[PDB]
């Protein structure tokens, strides 16, 4: 049934810039077009890695590959990639082998609950609202375990508030909030399910991890998705037959909506950074 939303690498091209990116860019300068705001954001993650030659990085939810290539390509260090599209792993594994390098570069068709391998450092960017509340102790647990002394973790993910924190913006909008994120996390994102800020740190500081202020993203967001909303209804015509009515109306209800939920700040986006006890100052 989660099946039924499944959509083909020729309809995200219909929105997304080249580089694939399924996430917040980062318009710093502001006046950066989306697809230098996405390698600004991919740059944004791994400077906050203290990644050096030779150190293999791991990114949980890889996407469509860009991450990965930036990593070796900038601080020449092996990568590997998880992810549970055979889709992405398909064109993933292109992208990475054709990368002229002597590092590693792998890409796993499997999640991080599968994955048990040492890795230097860990890059995650809006996989974590796919994972569910109830594997987040799981999850830091993991990327806590399979780091070194000095390991470093960046997650980078779309939240929401508690429904207490909400109410007090009126009901109205809270109820109507809490619908819209439940479709994002049936239609969109299928088994989802948002976390506050506060869920993302706690979890990670009772695995032990040190975690600094995190880094909201919102405005950035706002950009990004007006962006994506405007290139899909251009490319509407080609969407509809490469999908269907109903997929284009779904993307679009979502792109809009998300524009409109963040700009009344009942969303967030934050980039929430894990240091163990022996990172680097
Ligand atoms: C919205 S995309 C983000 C991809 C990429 N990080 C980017 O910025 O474009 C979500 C990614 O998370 C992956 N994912 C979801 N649950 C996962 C899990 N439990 N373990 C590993 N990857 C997961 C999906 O397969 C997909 O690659």
């Amino acid at each position: 049934i989660q099946a039924h939303y499944d959509v083909s690498d020729d309809f995200f091209a219909l929105f997304q810039d080249p580089t694939r990116t399924y996430s917040c860019a980062y318009f710093e300068p502001p006046e950066l077009t989306l697809e230098e705001a996405q390698y600004a954001k991919v740059d944004l993650n791994l400077d906050k890695l203290d990644l050096k030659p030779g150190m293999t990085l791991l990114d949980i939810g890889c996407g469509w590959g860009t991450t990965m290539r930036r990593a070796v390509e900038r601080f020449d260090v092996n990568v590997i990639g998880l992810t549970l599209s055979k889709n992405q792993h398909a064109r993933c594994e292109q992208v990475l082998a054709s990368i002229d390098t002597n590092r590693s570069r792998q890409v796993l068709l499997q999640g991080w609950e599968d994955f048990a391998e040492p890795v230097d450092r860990i890059v995650s960017i809006e996989a974590f609202e796919h994972f569910g509340h109830e594997n987040y102790d799981d999850f830091f647990k993991r990327c806590f375990n399979i780091m070194p002394a000095d390991g470093r973790m960046t997650v980078q993910s779309s939240v929401s508030y508690h429904p207490y924190e909400m109410a007090a913006r009126g009901k109205k909008l809270s109820f109507e909030t809490a619908r819209f994120i439940k479709f994002i996390v049936t239609e969109i994102f299928p088994g989802g399910r948002l976390p506050s800020t506060e869920m993302m740190v706690e979890h990670g500081e009772k695995a032990g991890f040190t975690v600094p202020e995190p880094l909201s993203l919102r405005p950035h967001y706002i950009k990004t998705l007006r962006i994506w909303g405007d290139t899909l209804q251009s490319n509407k015509d080609k969407a509809i037959e490469v999908t269907s009515e109903e997929v284009y109306n779904r993307y679009m209800k979502y792109l809009r909506g998300c524009e409109h939920y963040f700009t009344d700040e009942m969303l967030d986006c934050s980039l929430v950074t894990y240091l163990k006890p022996g990172a680097a100052a």
